[PDB]
């Protein structure tokens, strides 16, 4: 069988997933593109404080680097 | 043949702790792993750092590996 | 053909908001950008992360791209 | 003749060493595999608050990735 | 046809700069060398306080390693 | 006639360094083996509160990651 | 022909500023370096960043270049 994780993340296209970055910060938005990096391409991203509901701060459509992720959530509609 | 990786696939759909370089602790079934320690880790718990206290759920969860200090690879067995 | 680093692309002679591995936010008009990320804004100033409270203005400055976080490439038309 | 920093590691084999990692906390346990890039298995992990013998967390078998190791305190068993 | 982010670096030779370091700290003098990772000579270098004109200390001709720098203020001579 | 740093670190081998990590403790020891990585081996091991004299811990035979080393003191045992 | 890394060959024997990441500054006679900005310092002493308070001597000490932020190649004619 192949799946590995990065394939994982393609079946995540166009699903809100969260991004978690290596300072701690949480970003919400539909996931539009992904590349071998993890660098992605979030719709209407919001900001949330670490751990909690709390929007931050609104960015659009952001390219968020995959150097600095932490973790995605590639489920996070379901879960919301 | 034995070497740290391959312990990793030991550890494939049983319940493991993951602590990132910031410390915080991540529990979930490990589901997929690569060589670089990527994971995909199945109904993610996030929990204070030494304690058994939950502060986040986040679900299917795909964790870069560069960012991994340690996996507790039976983590089941151990609760 | 879409990928992560041609949505940059489309960015061009537009405003951008690029927040750095610190959490500053810095607010410009796109000028030139590379594969690496590297970028040339125009008229960049910096904010306090989170807000719209000025800092600091830079004048045409070279970000380095290896410092990155994420840049906001619809900006300008939403702020 | 070959002696070498990564060889001395090899010596610790099915020995209680102890791993400081970069954020200073200490982890003992007994060494039962290690490569190249100073990856490592131990056995019957503990943690330790830094510098002391609290012990804080017991995390059982951990495969402790090399790159954010400081030290490994290869003859520590001789010596706690 | 060819303009690129490093190659605007060029354009600022033998004027002064405003460079901000990963730690926030600024540092201002004359360009007087670049490479294409961004390693710098700036002549006359006096760092300030992060976003002030409070000078906190001077070092003279510094060799800036590229891997640390957040962004260069190409043109900070003409806005003082 | 050949001088260069990593030359100059074989010139420590069996004698005591003091050898700085990136979070800013000091470990002294007598150096036994080293690599071309700036990974060393040293006995009888004492970690000392950064800047000080007042010791900390002892580890015994330590293997240090040379990637976590900011410097080696390569002539302390003459300092000291 | 003139670089950045040929500015440090310069500076060979002379006494130099060099600050690390961590914002420490270590002063002293600049005996050697190579590519990757190794560099070997005799009668090195660390000070307090940003002031003349010296912290501890280290003697010769071999510093690793990627820990470097910036190097002064002509400290002796500011302090």
């Amino acid at each position: 069988k192949i799946e590995n994780p990065l394939k994982s993340l393609k079946t995540a296209l166009n699903k809100i997933v969260l991004v978690k970055l290596k300072n701690g910060e949480e970003y919400v938005g539909r996931l539009e593109q992904s590349d071998g990096t993890m660098n992605l391409v979030l719709k209407d991203c919001t900001e949330y404080r670490e751990g909690t509901s709390d929007p931050v701060a609104k960015y659009g459509r952001v390219l968020i680097r995959g150097s600095n992720i932490l973790f995605i959530s590639i489920d996070y509609e379901s879960i919301m």
